[PDB]
């Protein structure tokens, strides 16, 4: 009584491993079978999709690969087999599982990458964070983020991709910071990687005192020089560019019976007495001290404060 053959390999069972870079013409297995006939077997493939990836050589079992794979496209395939003798055929289905390799870097994703953030910034602060995917498996999905160059100012950790602050800014050094980001995956034997820019603006804080302009204002006068004419107009700034504070001027110390007046928001020193060189008060001269204050928006006064002090002799 003839009877039907019987596949044996273990796939049938279980799985068959084909990785996804096996060039087309490879021979990916081959089939067996026991008959107990002594008869002639035919081993084939049925099913358009499989019969479009793989051939079966008839008399031998030996399957070729037809088409390229891609797992990321495709990763798994049901593909029926079939022998046949001469009294009919017998069809066992196998899971054919595309095995991985590493064929993909890394994708950034959410560029462009840009941040704003304040000089005053705590280092420990935690200021972005970067996301890529890579849709391989195992290792060569497992990315690792670093700066190149790497950053005295940044860190970025290696597993989460977040920025952190690792020393203190300022703004009246540097106002940008170009930034390299680069995604490798682990994959040890062929390993990949891809870059992304970050654009790190620095922003201006309130941490400067003002300065004075066109120094030294020593200067001599005309013994005879009348009420309202300027010695000198005074200027000082913010060293704070970004957003600067208006200034107020005062008179210290050394205007010697109220001889000069200072504008308060001009800054203009002009002579207010009547100047008499000899008098015994101020003989040798006025040793004159002043201030620029910066003011808070609404005019009050704030701490930070600069003084110069200066000589105005008096001519014949
Ligand atoms: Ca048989
Ligand atoms: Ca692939
Ligand atoms: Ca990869
Ligand atoms: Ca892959
Ligand atoms: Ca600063
Ligand atoms: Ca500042
Ligand atoms: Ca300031």
């Amino acid at each position: 009584m003839n009877q039907p053959p019987r596949f044996q390999n273990y796939f049938f069972q279980s799985y068959l491993l084909v990785y996804e870079d096996t060039p087309v013409g490879t021979s990916i297995t081959q089939l067996q079978a026991v008959d107990p006939d002594g008869e002639p077997l035919i081993f084939g493939v049925v099913g358009e999709e499989a019969m479009r990836y793989f051939a079966v050589q008839g008399t031998t079992g030996v399957v070729w690969l037809r088409q390229p794979l891609d797992r990321e496209a495709k990763s798994e395939m049901q593909v029926e087999f079939t022998v046949s003798d001469s009294q009919g055929v017998v069809k066992d289905t196998v899971n054919i599982q595309i095995g991985d390799v590493n064929d993909n870097a890394p994708s950034f994703y959410n560029q462009p990458y840009a941040i704003q953030i304040p000089e005053n910034t705590p280092v420990g602060t935690s200021v972005f964070m970067v996301n890529a995917t890579d849709p391989d498996q195992g290792v060569g999905g497992s990315v690792l983020f670093s700066f190149q160059p790497p950053s005295q100012f940044f860190s970025i950790d290696g597993a989460r991709g977040i920025v952190t602050v690792t020393r203190a800014l300022d703004y009246e050094t540097t106002i940008a910071y170009q930034l390299t980001v680069n995604a490798t995956d682990q994959d040890k034997r062929r390993p990949l990687s891809s870059l992304a820019n970050l654009a790190i603006t620095i922003t201006d804080i309130q941490d400067m005192d003002p300065i004075f302009t066109n120094l030294p204002y020593s200067t001599n006068i005309m013994e005879d020089a009348p009420p309202g004419y300027e010695v000198r107009k005074i200027r000082a700034i913010d060293q704070d560019l970004g957003r600067p504070r208006g200034i107020g001027y005062t008179i210290i110390s050394g205007n010697t019976n109220s001889m000069f007046a200072l504008d308060y928001i001009s800054g203009s020193l002009t002579v207010s007495g009547q100047l008499d060189r000899e008098n015994p008060l101020y003989s040798s001269g006025f040793i004159i001290t002043v201030k620029a204050t910066e003011l808070n928006d609404d005019r009050t006064p704030s701490s930070a404060t600069v003084t110069t002090t200066f000589t105005i002799l008096l001519i014949d």
